[PDB]
């Protein structure tokens, strides 16, 4: 159609999927982005990247109870991102995701590093079995 | 496990699913919240509330072309929400819902009104097939 007194169709496309180590919540009444603490996924686009959000969703969203965690540092970066460690059923998906193979560990700030032995466990352990992003 | 000098954990939940007749896409540039004109879909926790979601999910996503068409009255309703008719394919969303049995007519308001024929015939047929909210 081109006339100019009916209506105009105009192009659209779907919303690039949201990285893994971005977690959106409900939180205290309110929706909130967190950034997962000390880890680093590729982004979508990359390699690993689809496999990495694909697999924190589904930890988050099959989960019974989520849990919110912040460190003793800085509560929000720079963006505005709740920075915490997030819970599934008592399993943290921070750790899973490295352990997993699908973010390195990274991050690592002063105040703000209460897990890190914990995830670089999980890391060596991953690219001992050589997973995904250690493939 | 118990000390109260080191971290907590808090409560959080998932951010509720999106209704049939909200869809978010990208346009012109930005994310936009789009709210189909002249349908009302249960909401996600009704009957057939995850089926007017998943039909609506299936047609957009897999669409090769996504299109949308505003009406000639209110381009945003209160919430901020674009008023418009989404294809896929060049089958209109709004019509397939009601066509469908996955929502009603409703929303008909003089002026952001150019397809209510279309949509009424698409009703009509859905509750003569006893289909879905019709049944
Ligand atoms: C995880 C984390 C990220 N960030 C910032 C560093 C980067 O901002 P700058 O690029 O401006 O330096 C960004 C990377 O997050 P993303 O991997 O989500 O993009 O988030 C922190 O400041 N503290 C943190 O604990
Ligand atoms: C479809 C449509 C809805 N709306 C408003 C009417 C309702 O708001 P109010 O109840 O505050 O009056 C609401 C229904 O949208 P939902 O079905 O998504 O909830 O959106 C418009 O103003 N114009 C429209 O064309």
């Amino acid at each position: 159609a081109t006339s100019t007194k009916k209506l105009h169709k105009e192009p659209a496309t779907l919303i690039k999927a949201i990285d893994g180590d971005t977690v959106k919540l409900m939180y205290k009444g309110q929706p909130m982005t967190f950034r997962l603490l000390l880890v680093d996924t590729p982004e979508f686009n990359e390699k690993y990247g689809p496999e990495a959000s694909a697999f924190r969703k589904k930890m988050v969203e099959n989960a019974k109870k989520i849990e919110v965690e912040f460190d003793k540092g800085q509560r929000t970066d720079k963006y505005g991102r709740g920075l915490a460690y997030i819970y599934a059923d008592g399993k943290m998906v921070n750790e899973a995701l490295v352990r997993q193979g699908l973010a390195k560990v990274a991050y690592v700030y002063k105040g703000n590093n209460t897990h890190e032995q914990l995830l670089r466990k999980a890391e060596a352990q991953a690219k001992k079995e050589k997973l995904n992003i250690w493939s």
